[PDB]
């Protein structure tokens, strides 16, 4: 029993961070075989961020420009490519410490576990969200960047983020381990406003499955509703409409509680229109949504 | 900038778990040096938990009915003693991956990071606080138990925390790693009610220090008060007392920012009376206790 808010046990990762200095700039780089994955802004300057020109920024550079230590030892790089926003450093030693892993581009809704680094050290680690407006709510200082998001499957880590920016918000903009930003993000020090920030409505509709299941009971209602009504009120309070791959999967959630789907939607509905009148839900005063179905069912049945 | 409720990474940890088995019962063991430490009830069956004579049960115990397995290799127990609650398995070999290490044992209102761990595999990590009654409001299963808390001081683990048991109420009881119970808990399936789980106002106020640090400002007021007037008030809402000792290690965030601990009591005290009128502070509808002075500094500074 208990429901919080976990993260994957994070070794993996931590025997993969390294730091990469270029010139000035030191940041996080992640080591994977012979290859350290880092931010293409490493080779810039503060002021060059305004409007870098990383292909011929990166001219002026050579194998020798990029410092990277793993630990308190240095990596001799041998080679060194541009793919879209990531720098690729190839080094003359695999990393031991590589675990089984993959590179994966997730959708918003989804959920990884970041390991906030700084100068190639471990600080802590937390569970986000992809958002649907491409952003991650995180906690990044400068000289976090380089910093991955991943999930785990028993001993395969798919690397999912690495982080380069904080927009002017304070939400945080990053790419996948190809240099595809997630969103609309550009890395320049530009005016980039964030879309809506809806609410994962699927990952809600877990999170209420998950409070069943230990115990808080009390936002159940006699009521039921369809995935037509239901969605007229999502719409109306920034929800993500919920369709019938929703539905599909939370299945083993609605089949584990006996709660049908579509009346879980209503006592959404419910809590949306009326609010919580000051009570709380697994120790929440609102309803989360950085829970996906697959992470509530894991965590409420113990998968390593 | 973004504040998480963020755990320390746990790979230091992760080299340490390994599963025990006593019969038919299996839990986690936490190996350091050559000694494994689990939860004494290992021993038990689920019948012997209603009233159990450990002293009695451990005598029909030898060194080879302790089968510990660390990953899928299988140490050799050539010793076994029982310290307070938790047993201690001398192996014959040192674990290879013992980071350095201390016991420590906590306060309430003190964080620290679990990594929950089924089989001796680890399956999360969370951030924690020993409550002022004691128990925890963790996320943990059967099997769980040998599951611990830690807190890291760069290269040093502090081991606080061992979890033994889940309360009718489900919130977690557990030992310090020298087998003493947190709070008056005993390991016996009996009925062991919690006390009175008021509000660590300590942390509250660290938070709020972390809302401004981060943007999060609306809630700031033109009041102050005084320690006196203050508690007054945390009394009425089941707030631990605030001390001169709390207002000291608040310093460093009243430096920060410039609010002075006692204007934050202040705007702390019209949130109690007010409420947050439908308004959020760094994502959350209520107030958050499960930071620590330490941990807003820690967090806000990037500290590795
Ligand atoms: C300071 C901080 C806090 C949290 N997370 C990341 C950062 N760092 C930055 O954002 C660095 N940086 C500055 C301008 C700029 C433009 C584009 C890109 Cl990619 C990076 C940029
Ligand atoms: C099932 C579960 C879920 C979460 N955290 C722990 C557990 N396991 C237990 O509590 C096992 N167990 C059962 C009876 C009893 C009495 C005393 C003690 Cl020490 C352990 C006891």
């Amino acid at each position: 029993s208990g429901f919080r808010k976990m993260a994957f046990p994070s070794g993996k990762v931590e025997g993969c961070m390294v730091q990469v200095t270029c010139g000035t700039t030191t940041l996080n780089g992640l080591w994977l075989d012979d290859v350290v994955y880092c931010p293409r802004h490493v080779i810039c300057t503060s002021e060059d961020m305004l409007n870098p020109n990383y292909e011929d920024l990166l001219i002026r550079k050579s194998n020798h420009n990029f410092l990277v230590q793993a630990g308190n030892v240095q990596l001799r790089v041998i080679g060194h490519s541009m793919q879209n926003c990531v720098l690729k450093l190839k080094v003359d030693t695999a990393n031991p410490k590589t675990p089984k892993y993959k590179f994966v581009r997730i959708q918003p809704g989804q959920t990884f576990s970041v390991l906030a680094c700084y100068n190639g050290s471990p600080s802590g680690v937390y569970q986000c969200a992809m958002r649907p407006n491409f952003t991650i709510k995180g906690s990044f200082l400068n000289g976090s960047c380089g910093s991955v998001g991943f999930n785990i499957d028993y001993d395969c880590v798919s690397f999912c983020y690495m982080h380069h920016m904080e927009l002017p918000t304070g939400v945080h903009a990053g790419t996948d381990l190809e240099g595809n930003f997630y969103g609309p993000f550009v890395d320049r020090q530009t005016a980039q406003a964030a879309g809506t920030d809806t609410t994962i409505t699927v990952n809600v509709l877990a999170w209420l499955y998950a409070a069943v299941i230990n115990g808080d009971r009390w936002f159940l209602n006699r009521f039921t509703t369809t995935l037509n009504d239901f969605n007229l009120v999502a719409m109306k309070y920034n929800y993500e409409p919920l369709t019938q791959d929703h539905v599909d999967i939370l299945g083993p959630l609605s089949a584990q509680t006996g709660i049908a789907v579509l009346d879980m939607c209503a006592s959404l509905k419910e809590l949306l229109q009326n609010g919580m009148n000051g009570r709380t839900i697994l120790g929440s005063a609102l309803l989360e949504d950085e829970f996906t179905p697959f992470d509530v069912v894991r965590q409420c049945s113990g998968v390593t």
